């Protein structure tokens, strides 16, 4: 496993990790921007003959050295532009990409905006609606935000509380700092930026969409409807919002099998 | 409200209830066949200018006096034929119908099989897949089945434990007796009878489909995909499998608004 940093001319100094040799697979974090959530799965995926790259997101975790514009008023299109910049810097010319949540919005924006660069995209639980209870956290003090959101993650959406806790002290210390950055920068601007206003733009694209099997139906009901309208492959992963944390082996297998499916079609 | 019994030529003695004056709305129970679950909603719906009819299902609750054929090897098409028989007996020529679970399968079979008789159908959480853990209960002793399924209803699918328990001792005593009848007669034969093989047969039909907002996505994921493929209205009700129990006011409002929509479209 390579663990290193790289600076892109948009002002971001990224923390990134890479393992393996073969076709490129890129794992984009969810909104919390913390790539140690992929630790187990990176090794499992790489062992099947892929070069796997992941990174902390701008302003989050070890990628905190970044201009304010990269972690405020954040949109899918902004994040896609940042991910392309690190792929450029790492000389990754063609990639399979995974993303959940804001990361899902990001990888759909990548596929649509950079079709020559993206082999296929896997998106999971893509937020398309403003949720006032999340948006309203942006006006609380930092410690309040961290307390509230740490609880929501553990108890409401982790899909596996033991696995979530087992991320460890250092990871949760980084997440503690990320929660206010995410709250102030993401929930009011990510959902309106969802690249799903044109179902016909999605039709025929190499997109595989998932929702968590245990997620309440309401939460990403809209994803299932939109994917089906567009004729996009739509299915389920175990758990809820963090399948790479709750079920890392199943997650790794899904990423490998999906990449292999598109390498055959390619 | 009328509370009475009526016998049909097929050998069933039905317990039925009826309240109100106006266009007919018929509430078909779920597999447990117990129409007291509609008690609150019947009055709320009737008060908006509808004649509302409901009944216990054959072999269940107060409609137990019925031939074994009617509660063994049960299919959507069998249940639809039985519901038509009581509508005939009650001189209900045109009806709006609601059904959940096996009742959902029933109302779609009614709409497709008897289009002259059905104004519109509301289906909720329609089972299309065999579930071994439910099917396998059919070989257990009666009291084992009742204990197991009572627990599943309360803890896994009620969508409101307080409301579920508040059905009261009389209702739960009837359900306790129904669980083995349901287990032996329904889960092995109801899902393969689902009238959803042909999406094109559903297209353009006056069908409104719902799933519970809190239901785990995996439970009726297939409903959302099928409805969307067929261009059928698909949406959510609060709770899980029994919105008429957990949220009777919202349930009543949905039934009234949906019936009104189709009366206009008529
Ligand atoms: C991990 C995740 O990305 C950030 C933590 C929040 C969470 O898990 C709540 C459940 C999923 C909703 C996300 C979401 C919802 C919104 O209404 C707006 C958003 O921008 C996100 C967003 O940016 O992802
Ligand atoms: C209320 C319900 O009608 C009967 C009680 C069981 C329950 O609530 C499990 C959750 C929903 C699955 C139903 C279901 C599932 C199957 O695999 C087969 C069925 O025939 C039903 C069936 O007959 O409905
Ligand atoms: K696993
Ligand atoms: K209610």
């Amino acid at each position: 496993r390579t663990r290193s940093t790289i600076s892109t001319p948009n002002g971001i100094t990224w923390y990134y990790e890479q393992e393996g040799t073969g076709p490129d697979i890129v794992l984009v974090p969810d909104g919390l921007g913390e790539c140690q959530m992929f630790d187990s799965s990176v090794s499992q995926i790489a062992a099947q003959g892929f070069r796997v790259t992941t990174f902390d997101m701008p302003g989050m975790s070890r990628s905190a050295k970044a201009p304010a514009e990269t972690y405020t008023e954040v949109t899918a299109q902004k994040l896609a532009s940042y991910v392309i910049s690190i792929l450029d810097a790492l000389d990754i010319k063609h990639a399979t990409v995974w993303g959940c949540s804001s990361g899902a919005s990001t990888v759909v924006a990548l596929l649509l905006g950079y079709p020559d660069r993206i082999r296929n995209a896997m998106c999971h639980e893509l937020p398309t609606k403003l949720l006032d209870h999340l948006s309203n956290t942006a006006v609380l003090e930092d410690e309040e935000i961290s307390n509230i959101l740490a609880n929501v993650m553990l108890n409401d959406v982790s899909g596996g509380s033991e696995a979530w806790q087992a991320l460890g002290v250092e990871v949760h210390a980084r997440l503690h700092k990320n929660y206010p950055v995410w709250a102030r920068g993401y929930p009011r601007t990510i959902p309106p930026s969802a690249p799903v206003q044109d179902v016909e733009a999605l039709r025929g694209k190499p997109l595989d969409w998932t929702v968590g099997a245990a997620t309440p139906t309401e939460s990403f009901f809209d994803n299932i409807v939109t994917a089906t309208k567009a004729g996009v492959n739509i299915g389920l992963l175990p758990g809820m919002h963090f399948p790479y944390v709750s079920h890392p082996d199943v997650f790794a297998k899904y990423v490998v099998e999906t990449t292999q499916k598109h390498l055959w079609n390619s």
